[PDB]
């Protein structure tokens, strides 16, 4: 079949460009650039909530990256600034961002910059994991190494990743994804870092939940971010414990809207 390898590159989306198929009109998304680690983490992973890794080309000094196009964009833009989202919307976002991490963790693998803006979503809303050159191996033959480098995003960066040398990866990507739910739910982001000079910080370990962001958000998803945003890495809750949780498991939001008639 001729021209079926050709791709036109059509807009920017982030350099990430669409790209669209000559023949067949599939829409990819192109990541023209650490990259070697990058590649190969991206051809371990196979999930429905992780962004498709088609394959790679180097042409001379140039990589491209042959990735999932999710025309739905970043989970940022479907954040309201200072009001957040519908709490149903929050809860199927953290469900699916939940399914992720538990897949990734599951192969060994922590993403370390989890935040909104590497949150994209499909054309039916489903959120997948992007942007895979922070991520690193933190397992292997069964044996877990811990991490000592400075990675993320201060606003989303757990606190033992500022005060020790030593930390172990899933309770990072854990902390990260309740920063992500508040930010869903009330619109804003908690502090600028999680340490003892910043006041929005000290202020949350005092329990001062009368004050924003925490004041917008039900009593239900707030116990989750009691558990969730806990200071000692090894009191705060695991994933496992993250899906009984009561807010977790709580009916809130219908099924996908399905064509009906009556009579
Ligand atoms: O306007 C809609 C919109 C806005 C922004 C983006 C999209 C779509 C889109 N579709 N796909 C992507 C995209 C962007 C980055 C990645 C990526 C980057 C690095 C990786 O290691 C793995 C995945 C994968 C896909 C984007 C950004």
């Amino acid at each position: 079949v001729p021209f079926v390898e050709d791709w036109d590159l059509v807009q920017t989306l982030g350099e990430v460009q669409l790209a669209v198929n000559r023949v067949t009109e599939e829409a990819v998304a192109v990541k023209i650039v650490n990259i070697k680690k990058e590649i190969c983490i991206n051809k371990m992973l196979n999930h429905e909530n992780v962004v498709k890794f088609y394959g790679h080309r180097r042409e001379g000094n140039i990589q491209y990256l042959f990735l999932e196009y999710c025309s739905g964009g970043e989970l940022f833009d479907r954040i309201e600034p200072d009001i957040g989202m519908p709490e149903p919307d929050a809860q199927r976002f953290f469900h699916q961002l939940m399914a992720g991490v538990v897949y990734l963790h599951g192969i060994g693998i922590t993403h370390r910059d989890i935040k909104p803006e590497n949150l994209l979503l499909d054309e039916r809303d489903n959120l997948k994991i992007s942007d895979f050159g922070l991520a690193t191996v933190f397992r292997y033959n069964n044996r877990e190494r811990l991490l000592n480098k400075m990675c993320g995003t201060l606003p989303y960066v757990a606190p033992e990743l500022l005060k020790r040398r030593e930390f172990h990866a899933e309770p990072v990507d854990v902390w990260s994804c309740g920063i992500v739910l508040t930010a869903m739910l009330a619109g804003e982001l908690p502090w600028d870092q999680p340490s003892d000079s910043c006041q929005e910080y000290s202020d949350w370990k005092e329990k001062k939940t009368y004050l924003n962001p925490w004041k917008k958000i039900d009593s239900a998803p707030l116990a989750l971010l009691h558990k969730i945003l806990v200071e000692n890495p090894s009191a705060r809750i695991t994933i496992p414990d993250i899906k009984k949780d009561r807010w977790y498991n709580k009916p809130l939001k219908k099924g996908a809207k399905r064509p009906r008639v009556t009579s």
